[PDB]
């Protein structure tokens, strides 16, 4: 649908996904914390291309597409709520609820035959862990958890984060940040020197390929993730050469992180432990639209009591956020854009050549081609 | 020829006005003001996507198109007016006549062929109540009257305006012109406080459906156009409801206006009286290119002598320009903008959903489908 | 390929040039001046819309396609050349030598089955005259005379120049400059009236079509050009007329210049002598994409000794550079850029209307489709 069919037919092998230019239909995606938004201040926001308002109202979120049903304006443009449960078009005072997206009103024509016989398109939206995740689908959704991954949704697991809008599709994303080679990047990291991380530049794989990963699609909440296992039966590189000479080595530090790595649909990386073994990471790479994405980046740590999560809370602040969130995930933020132009025209995906260490990202492709809820197209987002 | 075949078919009710994206040719169009040209000062514009030259040799208007038949370069460039019936391309010195556009010299080879055997386009132009237009259009023209709304051209009716580039294709901004519940922007105009006006929010329509207007197709000059009738026999609305409580409420001043609203072939709206009880409003949407158009705003008022005119003069400049051209329309403005978006693929005019209220933009479509003088294409812009 | 059949059948005789939006494949280019280009120091330039990386090692200088094999990412991103024979990938380290751009380590793999089994493509560079040419082709190259005007590489030539980025497909520029009428544009030179060059508005051409050129094809290196003669047999225009009146003037001087203009493939102008009676002009537009070109400017001064060097050196900083290479030649780029519109749609080719100097650059045309090596297409830029 969004693709050359040309294209499209070199890829057979994960074609799906080649194709969710836009993301995946029908899946919780996280947009904002919980804390940006307040009682009746609605917010806008693009998700899978669509333009959605956010709005709190008696403490609970509704999410109502963002183009009026007469002429495809903006509610936002100028946010008339006249009442708790509705919100009147700016433009010709068409008036909608909240909570089902009814047409109940139309102040400029009070006896109008639309009224009551038209819905303008509403989303789940839920909060958890101080995050709004939005249901961009149809119809009743899932639980939560099945978009989420392992331990997000722990009890005592407290999640602080935080989130911009990246210049890249949400794809690059993904796949940079589940490349088992990339780790090349950080190997100035500040993060990685001043917190005395182990650290290789890469990995000499062992055993078949089916050792590399295991494909998560078993999971009893119906979660979908492929973990890579290249460090199972790899060789850590920790000194690099060129004709046989040393030329880099990685970081010999005392702390052991990155265990786990694990990606899920819809477009969700965890990373355990990191950055600190007493932390996990948990990212998203949501698609705004076929060239952006929100990078919503959280840390987990499992808290007990207040004066754990207050503790947390200060340890966020002071150290972790700006040496890792910000130190270390910034050369995946400039990796990420340096792939734009290869893959702009969809021609990189059949002209890229991948070696043995892509085999996790070939994996994510296939898990994401089968497993995907729908595909998004231009028809979703016009009409 | 301008919009996908496919979009096209399905909108059989007008589909040669969606797809008169650059507007239509064979009409007369006012691009400027006549004290805006002064003797000897050629002006450049853009009128339907073609870049026009306008010049003023001895008090007459004359307009060539600003593009040398050679290597297609603006003249505008660099205006060289060597003598007063002539222009000079500055490249290569191709020297045309601002009256019948005939190349008649070339300064670089007085000896080529192509003296006397070439011809650059001309447009005729006609200058009334201080406005220029321009035939934008093959052959000989018709009568102005033809394409001016009723009163326009009046020996009483003294005309004074603005001129703005507004970033939206000229029929967003009839369409919003002509819309007879978009008055529900202009809810808190100052002109609305200030001026005393009875502006309700809206209207609820009585009667027959090919009541609600009036269709001019039978105007002794040759004049196409439509009258909105929505409140002849329609009750308006003053107090906006929802779930029955009033949550807004209309206008109260003493003045009456906008009594009739018509909308005019090639794009111009009459709102008598406007927007004082003595005063008519006669706009065009002038189309600029696809994504663009003059909004050339004037106010009408008869006059008896040249007192009166001044009178009229100081009122315009001191209240009515300020409060009403600027105030009062600045909300079309945004609101034209606010449409870009839904219409910019051509999707917009399959995908809106209407009302009873745009009765009378339907009956403008049609009026324009029918009786247009010609779609312009990219094959006049270029070829 | 690059341009619409619709256009190319209706251009016999020159629709390879048509074509040839990015240039011409299988030539030496001028990109940069040595000095630019230090030891272990690469830059990267876009030649024939693909990005290149130059590098200095042991004074030889390398190019390399800068874009990796594995994500096609800019190495120049960030650079890493950890050996001076090599340069590798910053994302997952994929070494390449410079000399023949083969994958000979990956650094996050030493084990790949890739290593050995890539090749990066490579391009010869050449230095000549302080100048970095680039031979952006396949397979081994002609010497480099073949595609530099005559003199250009003499033994007593000093070569001065300046380059700078234009905004203007090359076409335009080339055609502009062998165009023998565009000294219409210079008239008000300061450079013509400071230096009392004998400057014409233009010729009246003298007698036969098939004479107002020479073409060149047997030079001794296969240099493929065109000479201008219209100043052989023309009548210069000293007084230019419109009805008979005179209405300007050429300008009368002791300097004659420009009595051997000549362009030559790839895309280099020779003006003999310029912009004084012992100097020449050699300026290239090389291909940068379809919309930019390098304005590759040099002047050339026969120098005997040292002296005359530094004293060459010394007139082109105070005077020549300013008021030629600068004052003059502004005028060229002002009327590159004003051609643009007209052909960037292609369609210029097909409506321009041509007179008689033009036979200059209907030879240029032709000559260019007949002798170059080759037409850059998108798939060389891609794949
Ligand atoms: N993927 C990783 C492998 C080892 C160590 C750290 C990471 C990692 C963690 C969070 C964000 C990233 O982009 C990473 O590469
Ligand atoms: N082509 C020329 C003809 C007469 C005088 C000067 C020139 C000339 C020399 C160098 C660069 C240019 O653009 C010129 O027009
Ligand atoms: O949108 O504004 C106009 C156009 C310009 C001035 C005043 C207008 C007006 C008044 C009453 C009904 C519809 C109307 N359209
Ligand atoms: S655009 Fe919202 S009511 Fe008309
Ligand atoms: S472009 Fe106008 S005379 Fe050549
Ligand atoms: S993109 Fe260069 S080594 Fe991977
Ligand atoms: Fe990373
Ligand atoms: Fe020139
Ligand atoms: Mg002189």
């Amino acid at each position: 649908a969004n693709v050359d069919e040309a294209i499209l037919k070199r890829v057979k092998g994960w074609a799906p996904y080649v194709d969710a230019k836009l993301g995946f239909r029908n899946h919780w995606y996280p947009v904002m914390f919980s804390k940006e938004i307040n009682e009746g201040e609605p917010k806008t926001l693009k998700l899978l291309g669509e333009n959605l308002l956010v709005n709190r109202i008696d403490g609970k979120l509704y999410c109502l597409k963002d183009r009026c049903l007469h002429r495809g304006v903006q509610l936002s443009v100028k946010v008339e709520c006249k009442t708790k449960s509705t919100i009147t078009c700016w433009y010709h005072a068409w008036t909608y609820r909240w909570e089902d997206g009814v047409l109940c009103d139309i102040l400029t024509n009070p006896t109008s035959a639309q009224i009551g016989r038209q819905k303008l398109k509403t989303y789940p939206v839920q909060e958890a862990k101080g995050c709004v995740f939005i249901y961009l689908g149809d119809g009743d959704p899932p639980p939560l958890a099945r978009d989420t991954p392992p331990n997000f949704l722990d009890d005592d697991m407290e999640i602080l984060g935080k989130n911009q809008i990246i210049k890249s599709n949400w794809r690059l994303a993904v796949e940079n940040g589940f490349d088992p080679s990339h780790i090349y990047i950080h190997k100035d990291s500040i993060l990685v020197k001043d917190n005395d991380l182990a650290l290789p530049l890469g990995f000499a794989p062992g055993g078949d390929r089916k050792q590399q990963t295991r494909v998560v699609d078993d999971d009893v909440v119906g979660r979908k993730g492929v973990y890579d296992l290249i460090g199972e039966h790899g060789v850590p590189v920790f000194e690099g050469t060129i004709g046989g000479e040393v030329v880099r080595e990685g970081a010999y530090g005392e702390k052991i992180v990155a265990n786990d790595i694990s990606i899920w649909l819809p477009g969700v990386l965890k990373v355990n432990p990191f950055p600190n073994p007493d932390m996990m990471q948990f990212e998203w790479y949501v698609p705004i639209d076929e060239n952006t994405h929100y990078y919503f980046q959280t840390l987990g740590k499992p808290c007990a009591n207040d004066e754990e999560r207050k503790k947390y809370e200060q340890e966020f602040e002071s150290k972790w956020k700006p040496m890792a969130l910000e130190g270390f995930n910034n050369d995946d933020i400039w990796a990420r854009e340096a792939m734009v132009d290869f893959y702009a025209d969809d021609k990189g995906w059949v002209n890229e050549i991948l070696f043995e260490s892509d085999e996790a990202i070939v994996a994510w492709r296939k898990l994401a081609s089968e497993h995907n809820q729908g595909i998004q197209t231009q028809a979703h987002v016009s009409g």
